[PDB]
């Protein structure tokens, strides 16, 4: 996150660490064995961390759980990100408290202007490199598909929207990867893409949500 603030310890109970031996991506816990990810982490051997702050200390509200399963979205497309969306099973179910909460999925889309909460702990700088180790935070609001389009010519599918700032200084960066879009207590974004990060008229790009939640139900109900 570039631009944004500490959070503070366990403040986005949803946010969950994906770590192969080490942080590579961000996800959101929906109930107490699942978690939505991006189709872009993908990889085998991955443990789930939830209620994680400082992803390098132990700090006695962690729950360390091995995926059992990683279910990418079967239109995934590697080179556009269209459908960048990946669901990823626990091998035991969570341990449910104030500091270790699902997110729910969205009921409707979220429009243009409104309000979220983006999160992670990726890099904090657009042109250095400065990982965090503490969870980062960023409101941003959701951009006009009109305005999202003109950013990125010919790449803006209906399952994608832009969230955050033109002016650049204020986005997700890498290691963000996967992690949660909230808005009004809902999941409606995931973190897919973008060109550099921070940079002017180039705001991030995510995961529409809105658009996979009979996926995702049906898909946890048979699996
Ligand atoms: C280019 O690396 C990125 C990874 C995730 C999200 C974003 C959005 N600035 C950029
Ligand atoms: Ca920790």
């Amino acid at each position: 996150i570039v631009g944004g603030y500490t959070c503070g310890a366990n403040t986005v109970p949803y946010q969950v660490s994906l770590n192969s031996g080490y942080h590579f991506c961000g996800g959101s816990l929906i109930n107490s064995q699942w978690v939505v990810s991006a189709a872009h982490c993908y990889k085998s051997g991955i443990q789930v961390r939830l209620g994680e702050d400082n992803i390098n200390v132990v700090e006695g509200n962690e729950q360390f759980i091995s995926a059992s399963k990683s279910i990418v979205h079967p239109s995934y497309n590697s080179n556009t990100l269209n459908n960048d969306i990946m669901l990823i099973k626990l091998k035991s179910a969570a341990s449910l408290n104030s500091r270790v909460a699902s997110i729910s999925l969205p009921t409707s889309c979220a429009s243009a202007g409104t309000q979220c909460l983006i999160s992670g702990w990726g890099n904090t700088k657009s042109s250095g490199t400065s990982y965090p180790d503490v969870l980062k935070c960023l409101k941003a609001p959701i951009l006009s598909d009109s305005s999202c389009k003109s950013a990125y010519p010919g790449q803006i599918t209906s399952n994608m929207f832009c969230a955050g700032y033109l002016e650049g200084g204020k986005d997700s960066c890498q290691g963000d990867s996967g992690g949660p879009v909230v808005c009004s207590g809902k999941l409606q974004g995931i973190v897919s893409w973008g060109s550099g990060c921070a940079q002017k008229n180039k705001p991030g790009v995510y995961t529409k949500v809105c658009n996979y939640v009979s996926w995702i139900k049906q898909t946890i109900a048979s699996n």
